[PDB]
């Protein structure tokens, strides 16, 4: 009946309309070694936190799911002075990154040493049902992570302990897919070493365009996310027209109790500042906390898609996912 | 004239005795992700740091280079405390370690963006003569590496930037080498972009055994460093008994004014506390900081190695490489 957030248990019934992934903090691993010309600006940074939390309460927002991983600067104490001034529920994450953009020298190591596993399983455990370092703060979720077109040895041994910790506690998972690859083979990995296929949520799924690949990893009876609205430009990556037109043919199907949406935003970056170049910045223009209630609700509406399926998504899906 | 160390502005001729590549802090990227259970004791770390400097001092040590990585837990402000405790000159580094072991994810990212190389010089520039993070300490050599059999597009960025810092600040440049490759290579593309040789010192020399490839690299006029000793038992390694009989070759060859000794050491491990197995850590139970003097320096005096030349690689080419 309750779920950790970074201000402790809060009722699941008590959730309401929620994003299912958004981050408030972070950066791409290695930001640490640039720490003198790209400073913490913490009071800044909380002032730019806090404006975002307020942008998605006017729009019914009181629960933020911040799969931030352990290795790229997620800061539960932060998250909770986010949380203790709006009033915001945000529950954070435990886990790492996959191979490519993670940093899996570390944990590499470990798998050298023999105990990787066990280790990476000792560590969610601890921080969901103890605490996160010395903030008090338990992780509400684990966040998965693999490799374009393949689940690393290096992500399986996440992969493996995330299905641990799951039976033993009943906490969700999040994953991270790398450019609409692998969502089948996560859900398949998982169930095969006794996870919740109701507990597991598949994301970054709006990154393939194919709703025949959906529905294989529908097939499951796992959750899928279309998160990353706003994020288009890129040669490979879809468009948000067509991340539209996949969710329609979905929606069509009737898998309405298996679909959450979200940004994937980045409201405060960790390190150095940056300008994305010309025609990448027009194209990215989108991505922010709205978008979804000023642009691509209002564009689902004119389709047709009526409001007790956007209820379904944005307020019976997290309230059926975090409850036993 | 003079040495930036932890402490400030050194006089180089009152470096003395130095070990030329030593870690009293070091973190595989990544540690900072297992911060529950393996956080960091301040206190604790310094005591085991305290006691690893006043083994040095035993020995005459004076100066240590310690050239941890910013990606890798580098930390000068530790490094100040354990200087103040114990009278002993610490040099830290500015750079990142290899794309294999390092966390290439932030500046692969700035890459995209077009500007990484300026950013790594500015990085460079900032803790070679302004300052690193909350602190006035300043960096006194640069710190670079790269793969085995390669040097990535990834890691060529630092070797660009390092000698455009090189050139304009007259800093000290140390490297890593990945299994006793790219010494030559290294020093070839470093003075292809206009470094000095008598600043720039080609590191872990000692894992390769044939004295070929070392005079390949010596040709260049850079220094190359023994500094692994104690380093033993994994594939493809060397054994003490194999660096001894390469150091040995070079030495009675006549190259004492090029070559520099250490151990590598990482005397306080940042993250989760780890054991060694049986077979390989009796392998590695020479891997200390009296090394070097206890074991290796009487075994080159039995070989005919006079004090004079000893000296030589401890105090006088130490004191040339950080001399205009
Ligand atoms: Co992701
Ligand atoms: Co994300
Ligand atoms: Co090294
Ligand atoms: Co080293």
């Amino acid at each position: 009946e309750m779920v950790e957030t970074v201000c402790g248990p809060v009722p699941v019934e008590q959730l309401g309309k929620t994003l299912i992934h958004e981050h408030f903090l972070f950066g791409y691993p290695g930001f640490q070694g640039d720490v003198t010309r790209g400073t913490f600006r913490e009071d800044e940074s909380l002032r730019v936190a806090v404006e975002a939390a307020e942008k998605m309460k006017r729009h019914g927002i009181q629960t933020v799911v911040d799969p931030t991983p352990n290795d790229c600067g997620r800061n539960p104490a932060f998250l909770r002075r986010v949380a203790e001034e709006t009033g915001l529920n945000i529950i954070c994450a435990t886990g790492y990154l996959y191979e490519g953009e993670g940093a899996p020298p570390y944990f590499q190591f470990r798998r050298l040493l023999g105990t990787a596993e066990d280790d990476i399983y000792d560590m969610f455990m601890a921080e969901l049902t103890e605490g996160i370092a010395d903030t008090g703060i338990k992780a509400g979720v684990i966040k998965l992570a693999s490799s374009k077109g393949r689940i690393t040895e290096y992500e399986k041994m996440f992969f493996r302990a995330a299905a641990r910790a799951q039976k033993e506690t009943g906490a969700v998972i999040i994953t991270h897919t790398q450019e609409g690859t692998m969502g089948p083979e996560q859900a398949a990995y998982l169930l095969e070493h006794g996870a919740d296929p109701k507990k597991i949520v598949i994301g970054h799924m709006c990154g393939n365009t194919d709703p025949d690949y959906h529905r294989k990893t529908l097939a499951y009876g796992v959750y899928i996310a279309f998160d990353r609205f706003g994020i288009q430009g890129m040669v490979g990556a879809p468009t948000d027209e067509e991340r539209v037109r996949t969710l329609l043919a979905l929606l069509r199907d009737g898998y309405e109790k298996q679909i959450m949406l979200s940004h994937d935003t980045v409201n405060v970056w960790l390190g150095r500042p940056f300008t994305l170049p010309e025609p990448f910045a027009e194209m990215m223009k989108n991505w922010h906390v709205e978008h979804l209630f000023v642009n691509i609700i209002p564009a689902l509406k004119n389709e047709g898609i009526r409001d007790e399926v956007l209820e379904q998504m944005f307020i019976g899906n997290p309230a059926a996912l975090f409850s036993a």
